[PDB]
Protein backbone atom coordinates (compact mmCIF):
# COMPACT_ATOMS: atom_id res chain seq x y z
CA UNK A 1 0.00 0.00 0.00
CA UNK A 2 0.98 3.62 -0.64
CA UNK A 3 3.47 4.55 -3.70
CA UNK A 4 5.97 7.56 -3.99
CA UNK A 5 3.15 9.54 -6.51
CA UNK A 6 0.07 11.15 -4.89
CA UNK A 7 -1.76 10.78 -7.93
CA UNK A 8 -2.15 6.73 -8.47
CA UNK A 9 -2.39 5.27 -4.37
CA UNK A 10 -3.48 1.77 -4.65
CA UNK A 11 -2.96 -1.45 -3.25
CA UNK A 12 -1.74 -4.50 -5.14
CA UNK A 13 -0.18 -8.20 -4.63
CA UNK A 14 -2.15 -9.51 -1.96
CA UNK A 15 0.74 -12.35 -0.82
CA UNK A 16 1.91 -10.27 0.79
CA UNK A 17 0.16 -6.73 0.85
CA UNK A 18 1.28 -3.62 -0.66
Amino acid sequence: CKRPPGFSPLCTKSIPPI
